[PDB]
């Protein structure tokens, strides 16, 4: 006879590239039974302007990998890596040359501009050269949507007709998952085969990889189709769970709480409507699950919010061939992933979740309705939304806009406010709690003021921050950005913002800029915006490898947290 | 075209047999979107003396299964099941007739006595008719051990010689996993394919299913080969984790702690010995892993205990063709799962773990060395063992035997005590912490008093309980049973006991009675012994489906805890 294992490279063990097989720009320095501590790793910049990547490695990590994890390598390169540690009280160091292979895009066709997604560095202020951004994007499969859930025949179907479809199985696309530095280089790749297989028909490996969120361990949760996962930066899949049997189509978000549970956004399969028809619902259930994959709690939004409220739905753009076209709801829209009222249609499209630990509640962004807080008791605590369409008793829960001095702000029922910078959010994403104790939201802005505008390019997106007084039931807009940047900063879908306390910036990713520009790449724009001065500290653009292909989100990742 | 799903059976949804596909004697009543509470299930006894199984079902369970779990069916039977609940304030009830299929043993050959293991009820005292016992046993594959880990060629191997084997991969056998009632009927079966596949050569489905232990959630953990698992009584696999890459060959035990971690017993692969030879060590490492499968801590026993101590090793029986044969240690014993001293041989054979929450330490049973407490700090706190062979400093940690009044008991270095019932344990199993605050042990008794006896049949096993004073470093024997039952109660290997506070009994399972009776089935004896009077409350024998085929363990299971 057989073949020897790799020999030791320096004063520890061998240096293994991509030990778990899912992360080709990582490596691992095998411990070979050495006992070490104070470990630190440095991956040197490539060329004169190369960004250096450096981090401490904790004991738990050394133990879990049986080795020193090496993160931050460049593809197809002779990476120069330094590892420093302590052993037998003595300070130790090795230098390695870690050759890597190439990043592969397994999903290409005649639409492909090239294999990888292009980056363009636009601005990097001094003090921000070190920043790393994980981009959660995707690439079309050659076949497109090839599978549907089978539904139940409705009262007025043809006698001869085959059964209809239900739910959202066709929301399925190959992942394109990478970390970019401030020189625009890929410094980490998640192999597309890690979770996905678009050529096989195993639904276990299908869906839309989304909701990449950090855990308290420096690892990450994600969802894809009918599973939810945890993985780490060495490409180790730490958890892979089937959704509990009652549920399906997990998309948009997963977030681990401080109680060791995970919040997910699913639909309910075999949901019995009042007319006795069974459907798979769309984006309108929330699960809390444990690490055993068991259900700790469920929020059925069809009994908490109002699936008949069409105030926003009726004001939406078709495109997100048919753009500018204000959505015309039909009472006979077949159940499915289709804009419409009622359980079985896309009436809510919930797309973010935040856990409020202070009172054991959840804050939801419903793209088609608003932002809402719902208690552990399944009651609505407040709503942030234009007042149109809300019946009693939910109307009583609408938050009242106010200025810095607390004085009511006048707004009409469509959300248009008088003599104020205050605006509500429309088709928003990522309603999250910031480290400052405030609510941050990416206000996409489709159907702004509950209508389409005169011309399509009359659309804008905002980063926005609110301060909420639950006791008084008032909301204050305390920070915004992007309304001036027009259509070149307009992300009709997806996207994210998050406040960064370390450098006092608002991090942002607009995921679908120029989505409608037929035949052009779609632009994902990573920003850091100085919170005090609104100065652009970072701006990096990522362009889709195929035209008119949305990006989903990005995260600002910190290597010093990755390997506790 | 298509086909409709099963229609609703009564006032909820359909009743699905073996919904997860791993547990043929379970069923599920689909909720079909009904909201219910106060759920209770009753499976009626078969015939006149049939045992009824009854249990409440918690909200978590209803949510996780999307239905009412039905546990405790008989095979190939028209089971009569009642389900009661509350809905819209109104008390509700259905009766169902739940047909089941047969239990299948997929591992049979010319040694098979018949397809299933035979049960023989020997004694059931009044008030114990309801007891259920999960039997963790196994059945030989037709090929036997077919795989080895590849090792490192040693200093003095032949020049032409192929590389040697290492570790314990051949420790591999098909599982036979069921619940028996007091009429000796099978009331649950875990499909052998759930974890095992002996006809394929995928090592992910190989090993020896063991260490089945209840969790705080009423589910169970287990180990097999290179994986560890959590499953529930509906046959759902809730977790499936690969061992961390530095480790292999998980056996004997797995226990979840109150901190949400799990203790496992493994060996270390590519363990570098002092002479520089790499081996996979055998049964001499403890991991604490989290539910992400990451290592939280490790105990390397080769640096904490003494792998050169042959006091007990040299006194052991071969058989466990060659029995009565006292073990003759050789200095040239090739590395492997072989009696021997040093890392890479089976010098310790650790077979149980208990967590001590009061001081964050672990208590281990080393078959070949004794019982030991090891602290979080990786130092030995105490040792319960005959004094022969222990060097300083470990000798100062031996516990000193004492009587009820606290006076020293005189024992020689082989453990034989003078004018006392007190004895140590030899080749013991399951050193666990009882609800009373004492240490319970199954004292198998091979190599008792560090020798073989005059005749093979002069061997006995005991259930034994100790009270330990860590401060004084004293140990007291406070209870025992079985020494008077002779050879028909002798289990040279495996086995377990556990104190049961509910009915004040000592539960026991002797796994290997008559192992050496060539050509006869091996007996596994389930016992509940009254703690006060030593009266046999329950005695049920299970006979192996092939001759000379040991059982492992059994657990007393409680349906009222299964479905929180
Ligand atoms: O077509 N998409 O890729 C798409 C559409 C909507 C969408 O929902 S959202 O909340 O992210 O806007 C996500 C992805
Ligand atoms: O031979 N066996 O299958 C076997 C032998 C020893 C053994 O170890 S013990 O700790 O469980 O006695 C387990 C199984």
């Amino acid at each position: 006879a057989g073949f020897k294992p790799a020999p030791p490279a320096g004063q520890l063990g061998a240096v293994i590239v991509d030990p778990y097989g899912n992360a080709p720009l990582t490596a691992l320095v095998d411990l070979d039974s050495h006992v070490i501590s104070d470990v630190k790793v440095t991956v040197h910049g490539k060329g004169e302007k190369g960004v250096e990547i450096s981090y401490p490695v904790g004991q738990e990590s050394l133990k879990t990998y049986d080795g020193v994890p090496i993160f931050g390598l460049y593809q197809k390169f002779a990476n120069k890596v330094t590892v420093e540690w302590k052993e037998n009280g003595k300070v130790m160091k090795d230098d390695y040359v870690v050759h890597t292979s190439a990043i592969v895009n397994n999903y290409m066709d005649n639409r492909s501009i090239s294999d990888l997604q292009q980056t363009k560095v636009i601005k990097v202020a001094p003090g921000f050269e070190d920043r790393l951004y994980l981009v959660n994007t995707h690439t079309f499969t050659a076949q497109g949507s090839d599978l549907h859930w089978h539904g139940e025949k409705d009262k007025n179907a043809g006698i001869l007709d085959a059964g209809p479809a239900t739910g959202a199985l066709p929301f399925d696309i190959a992942p394109f998952t990478f970390i970019v530095d401030t020189e625009g280089e890929y410094r980490w790749w998640l192999d597309q085969d890690t979770f996905y297989d678009g050529r096989d028909r195993d639904i276990n490996k299908r869906g839309y990889l989304m909701g990449i969120r950090e855990t308290p361990r420096g690892t990450f949760t994600a969802v894809q189709g009918q599973h939810w996962y945890e993985f780490d930066m060495m490409g180790q899949v730490l958890e892979d769970h089937k959704l509990p049997r009652g549920f399906a189509d997990a998309t948009h978000e997963s977030i681990e709480t401080p109680n060791g549970t995970v919040l997910l956004r699913v639909g309910k399969s075999n949901y019995r409507r009042d007319d006795g028809v069974h459907v798979t619902t769309i984006r309108d259930h929330i699960l809390e699950v444990d690490k055993s994959g068991r259900v700790v709690d469920v929020w059925d939004l069809t009994k908490i919010l109002d699936p008949k409220r069409d105030a926003l739905l009726g004001a939406l753009d078709a495109g997100a061939a048919h753009a500018g076209q204000q959505a015309k709801l039909e009472p006979d829209t077949p159940f499915g992933d289709a804009l419409g009222v009622g359980p079985g249609r896309n009436w809510a499209h919930v797309n973010s979740i935040a856990y409020d630990a202070k009172d054991d509640s959840i804050i939801l962004s419903s793209r088609h309705q608003g932002v809402v807080k719902i208690g552990r008791d399944k009651q609505v605590k407040w709503i942030l939304a234009p007042s149109k369409g809300w019946e009693k008793p939910l109307a009583s829960k609408l938050l009242k806009p106010v200025d810095a001095n607390g004085k009511p702000i006048t707004c009409n029922e469509n959300g248009l406010c008088e003599n104020s910078d205050f605006d509500f959010t429309y088709t928003q994403n990522t309603a999250w709690i910031s480290s400052k104790g405030t609510l941050t939201i990416f206000d996409n802005g489709d159907g702004r003021h509950l209508e389409q505008p005169a011309l399509p390019t009359m659309k804008y997106s905002r980063f926005v921050e609110y301060k909420i007084d639950e006791k008084k039931g008032t909301v204050q807009q305390v920070w915004e950005y992007g309304k001036e940047r027009g259509y070149d900063f307009y992300s009709p879908i997806t996207s994210i913002i998050e406040y960064q306390a370390d450098r006092n910036t608002m991090f942002g990713f607009g995921g679908s800029i120029h989505l409608f520009d037929v035949g052009q790449p779609t632009v994902g724009k990573l920003n850091e915006i100085d919170y005090k001065t609104k100065e652009v500290k970072v701006e990096i653009d990522v362009l889709s490898d195929k035209p008119n292909q949305t990006h989903y989100r990005a995260l600002l990742v910190r290597p010093q947290q990755m390997f506790k």
